[PDB]
């Protein structure tokens, strides 16, 4: 008898303008992230930050990897994650996933995205 | 939700029979408890389980024979278990799925078995 439990997650933590931290909100499904990856400790983390359309290319570059790296830095000071099981890349502007014409649109496009692989 | 979590269960079970048997020999009591584990920590799950046979004898008692081992394994998962029946499938299929060589006694016994597969998420 052979068997296997593969584990996929996907956290979505959204932002204010300008801003890079982690709102309080977030905090439960942060937990959960790190819960499972103590259950699955060969899982690894794909974080990408985002940002809307607005403002300067350096700012935007910076502050959607800023994002990226907030949420690994809660995982790895907050929940003793080993840094080297989380990439982050910003990807500032360049793949929005909603509208940047609108109040809401531009509201979700400033977000991070984690992938959670892992198997055991 | 800002989170989906999804984790699939992938599980094969083997069991092996006695000539003209249809029995779960104890050995393999310990598989067959870890698969009712998992059945409950999946409570989503399925199984497909699928019987068969060695080439010796009347087609027909092979028929039965085949369909008895795999609803043997059904029944201690059902009756010892508690495991909703629903869940799982049984089939025979006679001497027509060969793993093994016939023509020995170590490849007929391979024959007589039961594979099942168990898949879901939670
Ligand atoms: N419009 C903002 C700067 C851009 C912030 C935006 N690109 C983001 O992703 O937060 C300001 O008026 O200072
Ligand atoms: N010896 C008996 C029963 C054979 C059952 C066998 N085909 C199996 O899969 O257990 C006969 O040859 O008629």
């Amino acid at each position: 008898m052979e068997l296997t439990e593969d584990l996929n997650m996907e956290l979505r933590v959204f932002f204010d303008t300008n801003k890079s931290n982690i709102k309080d909100q977030y905090k439960p499904e942060i937990a959960k992230v790190a819960e499972k990856l103590s259950e699955y400790p060969n899982a690894t983390a794909r974080i990408e930050g985002h940002t809307d359309n607005t403002g300067p290319r350096k700012l935007n570059e910076r502050l959607s990897l800023a994002r990226a790296n907030s949420v690994k830095s809660a995982l790895v000071n907050e929940y003793n994650v080993d840094a080297s099981r989380l990439s982050t890349q910003g990807f500032a502007w360049d793949q929005p996933i909603a509208d940047n014409k609108t109040k809401e649109g531009r509201a979700m496009n400033r977000r991070v995205f984690a992938t959670i692989t892992g198997s055991r």
